[PDB]
RNA sequence: UUUUU
């Protein structure tokens, strides 16, 4: 058997509706191959490009500060504070969120920004537009990790994980997306119980009230009651 | 989907 024919038949098995029949040709199997995008740029777990930039884009205009310094010198600072705090769209309570100025691993000055102007300006929640800066975030992570100063988590020790060695898979910002192996799904996932800690309440107390009954008299009659005459 | 102050 020195040549073996070519198959590549394709099809067959695979059950095709009669609607598409006509269109689901060999040709077609080629076509549809080359279309292998990124597996974090399609799902609906992070910020679509569109809404994105959009929250580059106004966020660098309240802080009145150029796009070319805002992903160079502020986007690290602030990808080490969602490292450090989490990412919740509640933390805007602090009205401010820090960030240091290094001269040589030594903390030199500590910088103040406001932190409303860049949570409510991420159009689908922080948490989302946070996720494509995930993978930049374990990297930054391990950096600090071979600095001899390593970052805190706020997920992992609220989870109770100790271990600093991969103390990552805390991040509140990672979506899975990264081929992490069956020894670190559940690591992350039992981080992910955290959720479980506090309760949420989808609707506030209402507004104020409507009505508490209304009153309408005149004239010079009895306190309440216009000309109590009946019997 | 949200939920990790």
């Amino acid at each position: 058997v020195t040549f073996e024919p070519p198959r590549v038949t394709g099809f067959g098995a695979l059950w095709i509706p009669r609607q598409q029949r006509n269109y689901m040709t060999t040709a077609y199997i080629e076509k549809i191959k080359a279309y292998v995008p990124h597996s974090n740029l399609i799902e609906s777990g992070l910020a679509s490009e569109a809404q994105l930039t959009s929250w580059i884009e106004n966020t660098c205009r309240d802080y009145q500060v150029s796009m070319d310094v805002f992903m160079t010198t502020v986007l690290p600072a602030w990808i080490v504070n969602c490292i450090i705090n989490g990412t919740s769209q509640e933390r805007t309570n602090e009205h401010t969120w820090r960030a240091v100025i290094m001269a040589n691993m030594e903390d030199q000055e500590v910088l103040y920004y406001p932190i409303k102007p860049i949570i409510v300006n991420a159009q689908p929640t922080l948490r989302q537009v946070m996720r494509h800066f995930g993978e930049q975030a374990v990297a930054q992570y391990m950096n600090s990790l071979q600095a001899g100063k390593p970052f805190t988590v706020k997920g992992a020790v609220t989870a109770g994980y100790a271990n600093v060695q991969d103390a990552w898979l805390g991040i509140d910002f990672l979506r899975d997306t990264m081929q992490l192996t069956t020894k670190q799904m559940e690591v992350k996932h039992q981080i992910i119980a955290a959720n479980v800690t506090r309760r949420k309440i989808r609707v506030f107390a209402l507004a104020a009230p409507g009505d508490g009954d209304e009153l309408d008299t005149e004239r010079h009659v009895v306190d309440d009651v216009a000309r109590g005459r009946h019997s």
